[PDB]
């Protein structure tokens, strides 16, 4: 509970400055009800007037000078009441902007800059927490909504609760009446929102697992695409991925419905509360005689309260996430664990070396897979001595380091060096006398001399000359531009890993150290900079006791002593070449050594015209926007008019007046509303019914359709499809609501408020036209104030943080000490960039929130100054100034409206292009008719000539070569090789993905380049590398009119019998009914593997593929596919591309695709009685 309270401390008046922040918050809150309560109680005495001037038959002559000087009068004290809280309302609203921007951001400075000491101030206490990029990912922005978590949302829900309890106290102050309605009402409004949440989860989450089945059946279509498309089950596909798109809406639109109904109940119930507020206000004159207005008038302006603690709601819903991301990471902040290493302080070994021994060591952290990084360590060498740490499995090798001098103490026993313990020592004297290598090529972006500082700061240019000697790198620093003060972009940007390497050799040599410290920094270098990283740090050896760790036996065969550390624990240990003859891991090393959704390129015009295809009906919800942009000024203007027609109406028969007043309040505002939510849910509703299943089919049948590269080399992983199924879809579906909601605001302010203009004294026309353009100009001004300064603060801070990404990886920071320090002091600076663009926007955003105020108390001033005053001394006018109000308010819900659409407006207009490119797609994959029904294709003696093929990706080299072949039915083609080769250059030909590069290819008598798709698969069958099965029931897979064949039981019963699968038809449950519901629930991969056996005989073919898959899956399988593939192919043209090492064995025609060149050829009979070459080329293989 109550930590709120700790993201507002370093001192004392970090509490003051926020309170006085929320109180200016709150008197600026206070003063917009208490606005409108002036406003609102001076058209009780403008009526009054009008209430003589009307009766006075006999009078208004008398009038004309009695009631005019009392309106000069009010006319002028009036201006006293607009120009005192108007002129107060502009500091008290700066004060506000000074607190959200300056009050809070002066603690996000030292609340970071407590954060980033902290860290390297913990060591052990962040480091068994959280894993690496993604912790640090997170520490980048929960210290951003930290922000939020003491932001101005906390100062709009403290103004609204106080002007509406506020409005409780005045309320009941002019009577209990009313006070009592607005409470009771209250909780009804927050339990209909709680109903909206429930009419969305109870149906949002059955619409999402209703298409989740259409999720797998987008993935495994597109994935296991060659299986799907070779077998012809792309026909079945066809409606069995769209049945989703039917139950998933048939769900939606129900839900659609629900959801509207309960909004178009939320604005009934505001209606309603209107219409009930009046009849308990009349009924103040109707009862006994309490009212004259102004008991009724502080009311409207306790609705303003009300209605602006509904606008704190979601502002609180946006701080309860905010609320969370701060304490959450708090913990690692303030009363976070601090130092186990004693990382200061401590006092200072004039020891200057001592005898390496661990002592009864481990360390607990779990690795995600072992228990303990270390599991035990016992060890011990003497000065003068040096050792080899090596190993292979498992963790805890790089552990044994930060030990042996304590950057993270030791959870069990001891360590030492030196001679005074290493639970006594000054850590900085104990980080001068051990130089420390680390594996990262990281300069940072500082220059070399600088780069060397991080070894130790306190350093002259001799220093930093000798230890560049010292590590040979003078030679590459001599040939850069600046020397040693070579200019440096981010991680060393100019520069290879191996250069960057060099140097942190001579950032170790600046210790002049005593002891040495090593850490892989040469296994897997490139290798120009390996030769003289090995050169460089066997002079940086000798010169004192150094340990050794690199898989370069080199710097391993200087060594008195070796140590076999693996997975964590001491094992092996004895002298170098003793360990040479025991066969330790030195000699087991020597043996080893010797995502793009809505992206910007948009297409207008284009976009346009998809609309015809998709629009024949349903643009009536374009008419049902109109009528729900009519209905908000509505509301508006018939309020204004039934106060007005009340307050010069008067007593004389006031029930006949009042009870038909209410009656239009109501029927007017709360039907007319529920009836047009129900018709604009209804009509967009329908509208996204035929959408959602038509943009879909579309595009996810185009993609399957979509020929070249396409499914060749596309690079996308099959899920970067499916996130565009979803997000470019998604935006449009925003689209199909925010054009309309353009039209709706555009009817609402634009043309009706020309409308009432129209019914105006036409005077109060020139005012409308002068406010409500300046108005709408403010809020479009103000948000590219925001908008550009939030965009400005991710440059200033990026550029003020790239030194801090360099760091929060780096946690080797604290092996110098000083170098925490020196980051901290640049940091100090750095982040007060942003907090001075904090400074800047603080200013700005003062004039402007102060400005944006300004103009409302100016235009309510302006609106009675031009609707009394010269109007009333023509002809007493009593009424109509708040249908002028009203108008403003359709400007100010217009700025409400249009800035939300625009973010919207961005995206989905780029979207739309993403849905044109795959719709359009490329000519060569879809059909056809060109050549059916070829009795010359009923054998398959397929010829080839000159054949040159490469995959898109052309660097993995040419496949074939200029290949000319001439196979013949009852023969078996074997493609022999090993890793990666032959398998997808074969497959993306045989499919016509992309014919040859040269040459060409005929099944019989016509080029396999002018087939048709559909009956080329008469043909086709594959064993699919995939052991995919899709749906429904085992009869469903089999069998599918494709082209031209059958599907009925004698069809499945010849398959069952020719796959051996009839195992499992005659014995067993299920059967052909097999309940393999989604991708096969209760079978193996090899019982998926005997239906793509059944799959392929279904063609009853000519030809045979025989491929991967077909060896690991549960031996069974395995055995019963070779019974049936080495009695089923000596009629066809065979062709196995199967690396399987038994059907090289069993085949007729052979060649060895070394890296796509031909190395051996041959018949299989005139290469099987040859071995040592032809057992090698096989034996090789995988």
């Amino acid at each position: 509970v109550s930590v709120l309270t700790m993201f507002r401390y370093a001192g004392w008046l970090d509490r003051l400055y926020m309170l006085v922040g929320t109180l200016a918050a709150i008197i600026h809150g206070v003063a917009l009800p208490l606005m409108m309560l002036i406003f609102g109680d001076m058209t009780d005495s403008f009526a009054s007037v009008g209430n003589v001037s009307k009766n006075s038959t006999n009078m208004s002559e008398a009038d004309k000078r009695a009631m005019f000087a009392k309106l000069e009068e009010e006319m002028t004290t009036y201006a006293y009441y607009y120009t005192g809280i108007g002129a107060g309302v502009l500091i008290v609203a700066y004060i506000q902007v000074s607190f959200w921007c300056l009050a809070a951001g002066r603690q996000i400075h030292k609340i970071r800059q407590k954060f980033f000491h902290a860290i390297m101030n913990q060591e052990i206490g962040w480091f068994d927490v959280h894993d690496v990029g993604e912790l640090n990912t997170r520490l980048t922005d929960d210290v951003s909504k930290i922000n939020e978590g003491i932001g101005d949302k906390i100062g709009m829900f403290f103004q609204a609760m106080a002007t509406f309890f506020g409005g409780f106290i005045i309320g009941f102050t002019r009577g209990w009446k009313l006070t009592l309605v607005i409470l009771a009402i209250s909780p009804v409004l927050g339990l209909s929102a709680g109903i909206w949440a429930k009419i969305l989860s109870s149906f949002t989450d059955k619409e999402l697992h209703a298409y989740a089945k259409a999720g797998a059946v987008a993935e495994e279509v597109l994935a296991a695409i060659r299986t799907v498309i070779a077998f012809g089950g792309q026909k079945k596909e066809l409606e069995r991925y769209n049945n989703n798109l039917e139950e998933a809406k048939r769900l939606g639109i129900k839900k659609a419905i629900t959801a509207n109904i309960s909004m178009g109940a939320a604005f009934l119930l505001i209606y309603a509360s209107y219409a009930l507020a009046f009849w308990y206000g009349t009924s103040l004159v109707i009862s006994k005689e309490y009212s004259i207005g102004q008991v009724l008038t502080v009311f409207f302006s306790v609705l303003i309260g009300a209605f602006s603690v509904g606008q704190a709601s979601p502002n609180i819903e946006a701080f309860a996430n905010a609320r969370g991301a701060a304490y959450e990471v708090f913990k690692i902040i303030d009363n976070k664990p601090s130092i186990d290493s004693f990382s200061k302080s401590g006092h200072k070994p004039d020891n200057i070396q001592g005898n390496l021994e661990f002592k009864n060591i481990h360390f607990s952290y779990p690795s995600r897979k072992e228990v303990q990084i270390l599991k035990g360590l016992n060890l011990k060498v003497k000065s003068g001595q040096t050792v080899a740490l090596v190993g292979n499995s498992g963790c805890g090798k790089s552990t044994t380091v930060q030990l042996m001098q304590r950057l993270y103490d030791p959870l069990d026993g001891m360590v030492s060096i030196d001679g005074q313990d290493i639970r006594t020592i000054n850590v900085r004297y104990l980080r001068e006398i051990i130089g420390v290598v680390s594996q990262e090529p990281v300069l940072f972006a500082t220059t070399i001399a600088e780069n060397i500082r991080y070894g130790r700061e306190d350093v002259t240019m001799d220093e930093i000359e000798k230890a560049v000697k010292e590590a040979n790198a003078y030679d590459f620093i001599m040939k850069l531009p600046h020397q040693f003060d070579t200019l440096v972009g981010e991680r060393g940007a100019q520069l290879s890993g191996g250069q960057k390497q060099r140097i942190a050799i001579a950032r170790a040599l600046v210790r002049n150290p005593k002891i040495l410290l090593l850490d892989e920094a040469t296994s897997a270098l490139d290798t120009e900079s390996e030769a003289v990283v090995q050169a460089a740090l066997d002079k940086a050896r000798e010169g004192r006791t150094t340990i050794v760790i690199a898989h370069r036996l080199s710097t391993v065969r200087n060594a008195d002593v070796i140590a076999g550390f693996d997975g964590g624990v001491i094992v092996e240990q004895g002298n170098h070449d003793e360990l040479m003859r025991e066969k330790g891991i030195y000699f087991k090393l020597v043996m080893t050594q010797t995502l793009d959704e809505d992206v910007p390129p948009a297409s207008f015009w284009r976009i346009l015209k998809l609309n015809s295809t998709e629009w024949p009906y349903f643009v009536v919800g374009i008419f049902c926007a109109i009528i729900n942009g009519g209905l908000q000024p509505a509301f508006s203007v018939i309020f204004s008019k039934v106060v007005g027609v009340f307050t010069n109406g008067g007593p004389p028969e006031t029930q006949r007046q009042n009870s038909n007043l209410f009656s239009l309040l109501f029927l007017i505002l709360g039907i007319i509303s529920f009836i047009t939510f129900f018709l604009q849910g209804f009509t967009f509703g329908k509208a996204g019914e035929i959408l959602t299943k038509r943009l879909r089919y579309m595009v996810f049948k185009s993609m399957l359709r979509q020929d070249v590269s396409w499914f060749d080399d596309p690079k996308n992983t099959t899920g970067a499809l499916t996130t565009r199924l979803a997000n470019d879809a998604a935006q449009v579906k925003g689209a199909t609501g925010s054009r309309l909601a353009v039209i709706f605001q555009n009817i609402a302010n634009l043309g009706t408020g020309i409308i009432i203009s129209l019914i105006y004294g036409w005077q109060l026309t020139l005012l409308l036209l002068a406010i409500v353009p300046i108005i709408a100009i403010a809020g479009v001004v103000e948000m590219k104030m925001l908008s550009g300064q939030a965009l400005k603060d991710k440059k200033e801070l990026e550029g003020s943080g790239k030194i801090a990404t360099e760091a929060i990886e780096n946690f080797r920071t604290v092996v110098s000490l000083t170098r925490e320090q020196k980051f901290e002091t640049m940091y100090a600076q750095s982040l007060q960039i942003p907090y001075r663009n904090a400074m800047k926007k603080a200013h700005v955003f003062g004039i402007t929130f102060s400005f944006t105020q300004a103009m409302m108390y100016f235009s309510y001033a302006a609106c009675f100054r031009f609707g009394a005053y010269l109007v009333t001394q023509q002809l007493m006018t009593f009424e109509n100034v708040l249908l002028v109000f009203s108008a403003i308010v359709f400007g100010a819900m217009a700025v409400g409206q249009v800035s939300s659409f625009a973010p919207d407006y961005a995206k989905a207009t780029v979207s739309a292009s993403h849905i044109i490119r795959i719709i359009e797609k490329t000519p060569e994959i879809d059909s056809y008719s060109t050549q059916g029904l070829k009795p010359n294709m009923l054998e398959g003696n397929v010829q080839f000539s000159g054949v040159v093929f490469n995959y898109p990706t052309r660097p993995s080299i040419p496949v074939l070569q200029g290949l000319s072949l001439e196979v013949k039915k009852g023969q078996t083609l074997a493609l022999v090789g090993s890793s990666g080769c032959g398998k997808s250059t074969v497959v993306q030909l045989l499919e016509r993905f992309y014919d040859p590069m040269a040459g060409s290819v005929f099944l019989d008598g016509k080029e396999i380049k002018q087939l048709n798709v559909q009956w080329l698969r008469a043909q086709l069958g594959i064993v699919s590398q995939e052991p995919i099965l899709f749906d429904c029931s085992i009869a469903e897979n089999i069998a599918y009119g494709d082209n031209s064949r059958v599907v009925s039981y004698e069809e499945i019963v010849r398959a069952a019998k020719e796959a051996n699968i009839h195992q499992f038809i005659d014995s067993l449950p299920d059967k052909y009914n097999t309940r393999v519901g989604d991708k096969g629930t209760q079978l193996s991969g090899g019982q998926k593997q005997r239906i793509a056996i059944a799959r392929a005989l279904v063609r009853q073919p000519h030809i045979l593929l025989l491929d991967e898959a077909t060896s690991a899956l549960d031996t069974e399988s395995e055995k019963v596919v070779q019974e049936a593939l080495d009695k089923a192919r000596e009629g066809r043209t065979c062709i196995v591309i199967a690396h399987r090492l038994s059907t090289i064995q069993n085949a007729d025609l052979i060649v060895v695709i070394q890296n796509g060149k031909v190395k051996e050829h041959g018949t299989h009979q005139q290469l099987l009685a040859q071995k040592g070459i032809y057992f090698s080329m096989v034996s090789v293989q995988a």
